[PDB]
C-alpha cells in the first residue's frame, strides 16, 4: 500500500494569486507556476503568471516577454515538459476562449504554439484536463465553445500534441459505449494513457468510469477497479507518483445551477494502483478539513518527496480559497 | 471480509409516510415501524405510527391505542426490544418536546413510561442517538431542551433503561476528553456500547467552531469503563447523522453530513453517498460495495439493523438530499456473510 502525508505549505508573502477556482498549475524543479482563475462564480480574475519559489515559499509574477496570453481564464489547465510549461483553454467572462501557448522558465518568454477551434484542428475548451510525456502535451474531455451552432458538448476523444513536431492528431476515438466527460482525472502511467471518473453526459452525472488507452496497441481498455473506490465525482485534484493515481476532494454531487453554487464536495483521498487496479483510501493526517473542489493541481517535488501538490479551489460556502497543500508520497 | 449488497425495497401503496428525514424507524419481524419526521426544514409532519409490512411491500397506519404519542416530533428515535418499540425525545416546530413512551406489537398498545426533563430523570432531547440489548434501551448524546435557564447543550453521557425495572441510570461520565455530541453513531455490539463520530460541541463557545467528529470509544459494562481507540483501515472523515446498523462485529454506516451547513438544519450541508464497516474486532475500516448503492448523497435518514427477505443487515429510509428536498427511499444493504 502507498503511505504518505498531507502537509500545509506555508506561504510567506509576496505578489500572489489570492484565492481561487478553476486555474491550471504546474511545477518546474523549484518552482510553481500559476495561471487562470474563478473567484467571483463565472467570472475571470486575470491572466498573471504567477510563480511560486519553494526555497523562499514567496510569490512574485513572471515577466510576460513573447506572445504572452491576451485572456484572463477560468477552466484554464497547465502541464510541465522539461523546461517549458503549457497551456491550453480556457475562456473568460465574455466568452473570449484562450489557444494553446507554452511558456519557459528559463527565458521566461511565451510562444503561441496552436490556434484552436480551426479546422481540423483540436477545439477550444473549457475544464478539459491536461497530461504529458517526455514529447507529448495530451488534452482530454472538458466543454466546448463550440460550436458555433453544434450547442456547447464534451469530449470523449484525446488530442495529442507532438512537441517536436509541433503537430496536433487527435488520437483514436474509444466511441459510443465512453461518455464525453468534463472535470475529469487525467493521466499517463507507465506509458499508458488513463481517464478516471468525471463528470459525463448522458441528467448529466459524476462518472466513476476508468480507462486506459494503450499507444502500443492504439486502442482502449475499459476498466474494472476494486478497492476501497471512492463513488462517482469530478473536478478533483490528481497526479501521478509511480504507478499510483493519486486522487484528492472533488464533486460528488452537481448543484442545482452549475458551477454558480458550491454542490456537493468531498474532503477525502485516494489512489488507484494501476497495476493492480485497487484503490486504497488515503490516509487523514494531515489532512485539510473543508470540503474542496474544482482546486488547481499537479505532480510535485518538494524538500526532497514526490507527490501531489493541491492549491485553491472552492468550498461550501462558496468561498474560496488560496490554501496550498502537498501529499507527500515514501 | 464482509460481503453484501445493497437493495432498493419496492413500495407497493397504502398510507405511508412519504418523504422525510430525523424521524425514528425499528423493525419487529417483518414489520418496520417509523415515527416522527420533517419535511420542510424545521417544521414537524404529524404524530401517526406508521407500519410497513415486507410480505405485502404496503404501509398502513397502526391505530393509536393507550397512551399515544401527543407530539408531533422531529429528531426523535426508536429501538425495538423483544415485541415492544420504544421511542424518546424529539420535538416540535414549536418547541414541545416528546417523551418516552412504547408500542407493545402484540397487544397494539402504547404506554407512557417516562417523563423526561424532571429532576433527577433523563433530560428531553433532539438527535441523539439510540441503542438496545434484551434489558436496556440507551441514549446518548443529542441537544438539549432551550431554555433562558441557559441554553441548549449537547450530551456526552449514556443514559440507560432498565426494562425491567423500569428505571433510568445515567452511565458513568466518560468526562471532559469525550465530545459532546448530537447525530451519533451508536451500538451495543457484542456486550459492549459503541459510540462512532457525530457533530461536537466545541470548547470554544458560541457554536460557531461546532464540528464533525472522527472520535470512536466504547463503553465495556464489565469494568464499567469507558475506552477510546484508534481505528485504522479504509477510515471515513468525520462525519455525523448517518446511517448505522450492527451486524455481529461489524458497525456499518452509509451516508451522512460530512461538513455542516451554514444555515444550520435548514441548508442541506455537505452530504455523503458512501457507506463503511467498522470491524469492531481489529478496529478495521472497510468500505461498502457500490452496488445498488443509492447515488444521490443524502444525511439524516432513518435507519435500523433488519431481517429482510432472510438477509440481516441495514434498513435506510428517507432523509435529505443534496437539493435539500427529502426522499421517501427504502433501502436494504443486506449481508450475505450472515
Amino acid at each position: 500500500t502507498l503511505q504518505g502525508q498531507w502537509i500545509k505549505v506555508g506561504q510567506k508573502g509576496g505578489t500572489g494569486p489570492g484565492p481561487r477556482s478553476s486555474h491550471g498549475i504546474a511545477a518546474v524543479g523549484d518552482k510553481l507556476y500559476s495561471f487562470g482563475g474563478e473567484l467571483t462564480p463565472n467570472k475571470h480574475i486575470d491572466k498573471d503568471l504567477y510563480v511560486f519559489d519553494f526555497n523562499t515559499q514567496t510569490w512574485s509574477i513572471a515577466q510576460p516577454k513573447g506572445d504572452a496570453p491576451t485572456v484572463s481564464c477560468l477552466g484554464v489547465r497547465m502541464v510541465a515538459v522539461g523546461t517549458k510549461i503549457y497551456i491550453f483553454g480556457g475562456r473568460d467572462e465574455n466568452r473570449n476562449f484562450e489557444n494553446f501557448r507554452s511558456y519557459d522558465t528559463v527565458t521566461s518568454e511565451w510562444t503561441f504554439l496552436t490556434k484552436l477551434d480551426e479546422v481540423g484542428g483540436p477545439e477550444a475548451r473549457t475544464f478539459h484536463s491536461m497530461a504529458s510525456d517526455e514529447n507529448h502535451v495530451y488534452v482530454f474531455g472538458g466543454v466546448s465553445k463550440g460550436g458555433t451552432m453544434n450547442t456547447p458538448t464534451r469530449f470523449r476523444t484525446i488530442e495529442a500534441y507532438n512537441i517536436a513536431d509541433g503537430k496536433w492528431a487527435q488520437l483514436p476515438d474509444p466511441g459510443d459505449n465512453f461518455e464525453k466527460r468534463g472535470g475529469a482525472g487525467f493521466a499517463v502511467v507507465q506509458g499508458k494513457i488513463w481517464v478516471v471518473y468525471g463528470f459525463a453526459t448522458s441528467d448529466d452525472y459524476e462518472s466513476n468510469a476508468v480507462q486506459f488507452y494503450d499507444p502500443a496497441s492504439k486502442k482502449w481498455t475499459e476498466v474494472e477497479t476494486t478497492g476501497a473506490k471512492p463513488s462517482a465525482r469530478s473536478v478533483f485534484a490528481h497526479a501521478v507518483v509511480g504507478k499510483y493515481i493519486i486522487i484528492f476532494a472533488g464533486e460528488v454531487w452537481p448543484d442545482l445551477n452549475g458551477h454558480y453554487g458550491p454542490g456537493t464536495l468531498s474532503n477525502e483521498g485516494y489512489a488507484l494502483d494501476t497495476e493492480t487496479l485497487v484503490w486504497e483510501k488515503l490516509g487523514e493526517e494531515g489532512a485539510p478539513a473543508i470540503p474542496r473542489g474544482w482546486t488547481a493541481y499537479t505532480a510535485a517535488t518538494v524538500d526532497g518527496k514526490n507527490g501531489l501538490l493541491m492549491h485553491g479551489g472552492k468550498l461550501p460556502t462558496n468561498e474560496r480559497t488560496d490554501d496550498l497543500y502537498f501529499y507527500a508520497v515514501n
